[PDB]
């Protein structure tokens, strides 16, 4: 598999049904690295269908934007405001599944 601490890349498509995902992280929120670290997920939403993300998975960019720095508000905005094909870009070394 891909190694710990290995960057990869997801694009994510909203194709099989709607995003059903949520974040955390941020500013220092309640995760110490304040990564944005998928917070839910809905079962069968497009990122647990695609199988790829699943909650704990930390995203730091989203179509090339540095998500850090910005909010656990924003970070779920940012999602909930994103498109069909969206680039998230995801480092190893993320929760349990
Ligand atoms: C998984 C999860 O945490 N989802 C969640 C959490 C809280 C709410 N309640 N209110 C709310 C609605 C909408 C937003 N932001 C945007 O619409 C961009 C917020 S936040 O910005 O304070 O996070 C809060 C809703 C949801 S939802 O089920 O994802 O809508």
């Amino acid at each position: 598999g891909p190694k710990p601490g290995d960057i990869f890349e997801v694009e994510l498509a909203k194709n099989d049904n709607s995003l059903g995902i949520c974040v955390t992280g941020g500013v220092n929120t309640s995760v110490r690295h304040g990564g944005i670290y998928v917070k839910a997920v809905i079962p069968q939403g497009a990122a647990e269908s695609d199988g790829r993300i699943h909650k704990g998975d930390r995203v730091l960019a989203v179509n090339g934007v540095s998500l850090e720095g910005a909010t656990h508000k924003q970070a779920v905005c940012t999602l909930r405001n994103t498109g069909q094909v969206v680039h998230l870009l995801l480092e190893k070394g993320q929760s349990p599944t």
